[PDB]
Order: C-alpha cells, then sequence, then structure tokens
C-alpha cells in the first residue's frame, strides 16, 4: 500500500523517523540506519533528500508496505 | 572484497554481530536490524540461518565491502 | 507523572517495548538497551522481570516522565 | 578500571562512540542513547561535553569498567 514501514540505510562520510541508529565503521565512516513510518511517499522524499547529500554513498531503502 | 559490513534487515512474526536493533511495528510484528562485520561469507552464510526461520519474512541483505 | 518514556540499561551473560538495541561488548557479554513507554508502573516492573533473570547484570533505569 | 564501555542518555530539546540510537519521542524531542567504549576518563568528557549543550535535558551516564 502507500503507509507501512521502512528502513533506509547508508554510509556517511521529522516525525517520519521512528528511531535511527549510528554505527561507526572507522575514524571517517559511519553506517546510519533510519526506520522510518508513515505514507510511503514520504518515505521515499526522505530518502531522496538523504541520499542527495555529499557525503552520503550506498544509500538503500528497503520499504515495508503494511 | 571479502571483508566489509552489512545491514540485514528483516519482520519477525556470534562475533559477527556488531549490534542489533528490534523496533516494534505492532502487537505482533517486530521490525529487526542487524548490523554485521566479517567475512562476507560469513556474513551470508549468517543472514541464510535467520531467513530459514519460521515467522522471519522479506529479509533483506545489504552487503558493504570495504 | 506515571506516563511517560525509559531507558532500560543491562549487560547480558511486549507493547511495552518501543525499541532494544543490543551491542556486543565481547564474546561472552552483550550490552541491551531497551527504551520503553508507557505507564512508568509496567515499566518498573518490566525492568524487573528483566533483572531477576540470572545472567543479567548491572540493570539500571531511567525513568523520563512526561 | 579506567577502561570500559558506557552508556550516555539523554532528550534533545568520535572514534569513542560504538554505536549511538536516537528515538523520537514527539514533535519536538527526542531520546539519544550513546554507547561509549575507551578510557572512562575520555567517556566521562564525551558526556561533559554533550550535557553542556542547551537543549539537552535529562543526561544520564552509566559507566561499566571492564
Ligand atoms: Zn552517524
Ligand atoms: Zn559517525
Ligand atoms: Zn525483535
Ligand atoms: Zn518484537
Ligand atoms: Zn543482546
Ligand atoms: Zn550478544
Ligand atoms: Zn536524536
Ligand atoms: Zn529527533
Amino acid at each position: 500500500g502507500t503507509q507501512g514501514f521502512a528502513v533506509l540505510s547508508y554510509v556517511y562520510e521529522h516525525d517520519l523517523s521512528v528511531a535511527t541508529l549510528h554505527v561507526h565503521i572507522n575514524h571517517d565512516d559511519c553506517l546510519e540506519i533510519a526506520v522510518l513510518k508513515g505514507d510511503m511517499g514520504d518515505v521515499q522524499h526522505f530518502a531522496d533528500d538523504v541520499i542527495a547529500q555529499r557525503g552520503v554513498r550506498h544509500g538503500h531503502l528497503q520499504c515495508l508496505p503494511k
């Protein structure tokens, strides 16, 4: 459907976010995992904004419609 | 390569695990996110064992080789 | 008050849980952090059950009333 | 001892951080839990810097010496 949850993950260098986990890979890189919930369209747009940022690599969005 | 990190995510109902996050979706379902690190082969085998379990659905493994 | 959030943390070896994080300290010990929300009385009882378990050490409950 | 792990938790509005979890309480407040590891002195200083920030409330540091 259009409503559900999603997992956005990416490596670095809003009422949509349920929880976000930051895990350090090394001195320069942080692995970030964000659990999102709401309208899948708003979820995609959130991921869009994140992936558009410099320093953000390997962005992946796993959608989980209800 | 063969060594790096990985993000295994799945909905429910080892020295490989760096951190695991459990988030409740509702009364019956828990979204689980596991951050793994080590040999990508051991990582895949870990995911294999998890996905083979009854009650585990929508399993996804995102690999991040160094 | 009686309703709010709480952080239960402990070292190892329900609709109350919002999210739980497991972090490995070493081969034998896992640091677990549980974010709880609901009636502070139910929260305390949840922590009670966890701390009563063998293998669970250094249990600490930080309450955050609304 | 002086080396070990620690859990720093606080409500909002480095090679020391192992993992950090952000959980939304509501529109304005985010509950943040940081798992730290290293010299307990460096850990305390990290917590000091965080708690000194405006908007940061209910800061608590649970130390876990090895
Ligand atoms: Zn981060
Ligand atoms: Zn980082
Ligand atoms: Zn779970
Ligand atoms: Zn669950
Ligand atoms: Zn655990
Ligand atoms: Zn463990
Ligand atoms: Zn936060
Ligand atoms: Zn926040």
